[PDB]
């Protein structure tokens, strides 16, 4: 019954991916972001100049006061507000309802985005990193507690304004090609992963591959950016520059500042290498890797100027909290996150970004010994 999840997910370039859902009886609808990289579900119920409807406590039958405040801070945003639960639904999801924690936000700085269409955040990640404590059941928690939907959800992410698919409970084989490939969830908090390679090129990166996770490597769809270590960041920099040395590119260019911009079509892929990243396997010395392709990391933007030139702004951007894995690596993946089974898969993605000659991929099997030696501690 999967096809009516489908096609579910809908943004704007750029301003995050949503799936629309109802709070309340009579149901709210509201358009909520998915966010596997938090564990909060929180809604604008206040008004704020960025939001064009909000979540109105007193209109609901069943809202519960919890009668304790909350407040989130993000890497880059952050909100306060109030608790409580109300029943909750996903229209184009599972035909369940489900009585949730939700945070009703009365106050936020720099969290909601002038003309993305959303009010809200769905935190798919575990109750350890939930605020302000783990004893908050996330949503799919409740979800899964409540209902008989299988513990676990799969995310079609459909880059330029976008799409894509959250198939709640299940995976859907029409959404992409070739086979599945799973690395551990090393620790259910954030959705943690060990990287233990890494190509630019086909050219090792040649690290100590703690270097990969330090302090951690989690998948986020609630941020852009492939997020690198600092150590990390610089070699890939490094290495992608002297690609694409043909051309020349302000400094700030590769800060994520400055963008660069080409004539209509003529952008030159070619001098852009892939990166692979090596995932940790399911068997002993075994991974596998996926492949990302320039048209990945280089996002389209908006030509400042009155011109038809193509403008992308460099979407790799240095960390200190470890590497994240945005939506600039899931866009190119259908991503299983297995619940139940610890794990996430990775698959081509049937709405993969085409380059006239080369393709993003998931391959297997590879070995890599002492792959444990990866993970930071
Ligand atoms: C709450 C706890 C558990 C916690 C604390 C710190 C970090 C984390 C790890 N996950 C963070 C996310 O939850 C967290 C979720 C976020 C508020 C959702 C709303 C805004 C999305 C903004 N956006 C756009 C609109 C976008 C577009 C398409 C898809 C996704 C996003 C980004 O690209 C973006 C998001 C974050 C950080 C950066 C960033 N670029 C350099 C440094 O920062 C960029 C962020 O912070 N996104 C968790």
């Amino acid at each position: 019954s999967f096809v009516e999840m489908v096609d579910n997910l809908r943004g704007k370039s750029g301003q995050g991916y949503y799936v629309e859902m109802t709070v309340g009886s009579p149901p709210q609808t509201l358009n909520i972001l998915v966010d596997t990289g938090s564990s909060n579900f929180a809604v604008g119920a206040a008004p704020h100049p960025f939001l064009h409807r909000y979540y109105q406590r007193q209109l609901s039958s069943t809202y519960r006061d919890l009668r304790k405040g909350v407040y989130v801070p993000y890497t880059q945003g952050k909100w306060e507000g109030e608790l409580g639960t109300d029943l909750v639904s996903i229209p184009h999801g599972p035909n369940v309802t489900v009585r949730a924690n939700i945070a009703a936000i009365t106050e936020s700085d720099k969290f909601f985005i002038n003309g993305s269409n959303w009010e809200g955040i769905l935190g798919l990640a575990y109750a350890e990193i939930a605020r302000p404590d783990d004893s908050l059941e996330p949503f799919f928690d409740s979800l899964v507690k409540q209902t008989h939907v299988p513990n676990l959800f799969s995310l079609q992410l459909c880059g330029a304004s976008v799409g894509g698919s959250m198939i709640i409970g299940g995976i859907d084989h029409s959404l992409y090609t070739g086979s599945l490939w799973y690395t551990p969830i090393r620790r259910e908090w954030y959705y943690e992963v060990i990287i233990v390679r890494v190509e630019i090129n086909g050219q090792d990166l040649k690290m100590d591959c703690k270097e990969y996770n330090y302090d951690k490597s989690i998948v986020d769809s609630g941020t852009t950016n492939l997020r690198l270590p600092k150590k990390v960041f610089e070699a890939a920099v490094k290495s992608i520059k002297a690609a694409s040395s043909t051309e020349k590119f302000p400094d700030g260019f590769w800060l994520g500042e400055q963008l660069v911009c080409w004539q209509a079509g003529t952008t030159p892929w070619n001098i852009f290498p892939v990166i692979s990243l090596y995932l940790m396997g399911e068997v002993t010395n075994q991974s596998f890797r996926i492949t990302i392709l320039p048209q990945q990391y280089l996002r389209p933007v908006e030509d400042v100027a009155t011109s038809q030139d193509d403008c992308y702004k460099f979407a790799i951007s240095q960390s200190s909290t470890g590497t994240v894995m945005g939506a600039v690596i899931m866009e190119g993946f259908y991503v299983v996150f297995d619940r139940a089974r610890k794990r996430i898969g990775f698959a081509v993605s049937a709405c993969h970004v085409h380059d006239e000659f080369r393709t993003a991929a998931v391959e297997g099997p590879f070995v890599t010994l002492d792959m444990e030696d990866c993970g930071y501690n």
